[PDB]
């Protein structure tokens, strides 16, 4: 797993035309204020313990960042070793429940399987910009 | 090299913080229409012929968008395999210099070395968010 933490005052995006044949989420659109958004690349072997240090971790820079709100976003550009999309889009759901047991805040899996737009007033303070990895 | 190619309705960026001890750039803002934005991440071992792979795909990529603006921005979060900092801030001078002999548009190199903040519209086409690998 692959991931880009990003420290944004305001992050909105809209899903535009399917990626996948079957994007297995409906499309749409939100917008939000100061969150953390996490730009997510499922691995080949990403499995349940990759999920959980994860959702351990987005929990814990969270918390020090003092953000209440954190938006998954799946991204399909962060590595160069994907899993397959199916197996991709159950491990985001599994990592949307984790973080759910973890961070006491609002949590947003935005939709898989989409091309999407989007904008990001990424805050430039030293810990606003970073990137992680997770194994098992 | 890793390279994220996001084609942008709007971008701008602004230095904050100095990242590096002595940053190699002056302090700046900049703010941009159409453009294609391509965050950079200089990897070890990337040197002449790895710069001109890439400044001829960033035009290549640019002249099948249309568009007619590139960024050229540093970023330390791609991948993990970093060249140090004095080393990818001369592939970046030098990367800029080799678009220039490919690319007829606007060429901007944003400030290596400083923490910024940015927004970008990035738009939703399907080519709007490319990521690329150069080596030699
Ligand atoms: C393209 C850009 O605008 C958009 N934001 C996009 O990336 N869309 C992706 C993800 O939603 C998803 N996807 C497929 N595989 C993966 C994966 N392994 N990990 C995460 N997402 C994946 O499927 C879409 C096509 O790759
Ligand atoms: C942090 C975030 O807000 C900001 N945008 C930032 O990334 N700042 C980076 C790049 O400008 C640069 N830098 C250092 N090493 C590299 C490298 N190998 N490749 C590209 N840039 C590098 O040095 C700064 C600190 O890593
Ligand atoms: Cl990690
Ligand atoms: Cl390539
Ligand atoms: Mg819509
Ligand atoms: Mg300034």
């Amino acid at each position: 797993m692959r991931l880009l933490y990003l420290h944004a005052d305001r992050f909105e995006y809209k899903t535009v035309k399917p990626a996948l044949k079957n994007p297995p989420d409906p499309p749409g659109e939100a917008s939000f204020g100061e969150a953390l958004v996490v730009f997510t690349t499922v691995e080949d072997g990403d499995g349940p313990q990759t999920v959980m240090y994860a959702a351990s971790d987005i929990a814990s820079h969270s918390s020090r960042l003092k953000v209440t709100t954190v938006i998954l976003y799946p991204y399909a550009h962060l590595s160069s070793r994907l899993a397959k999309p199916m197996a991709a889009h159950k491990r985001l759901i599994e990592l949307e429940g984790a973080l759910r047991t973890k961070f006491p805040g609002h949590v947003h899996r935005a939709p898989f399987g989409w091309y999407k737009s989007f904008s990001i007033a990424c805050k430039g303070h030293p810990l606003a910009a970073l990137s992680r990895s997770f194994t098992e």
